[PDB]
């Protein structure tokens, strides 16, 4: 998900934020952490 603070291309930014969150999720151990990945 994103911030929900954008009026232009919000859903596009949300996708970009989702990628960032997934990367950070991996940086937090990813699947080895036991925590489900972000959506």
């Amino acid at each position: 998900h994103g911030e929900g603070t954008f009026t232009s291309d919000l859903s596009k930014q949300m996708e970009e934020e989702a990628v960032r969150l997934f990367i950070e999720w991996l940086k937090n151990g990813g699947p080895s952490s036991g925590a489900p990945p972000p959506s």
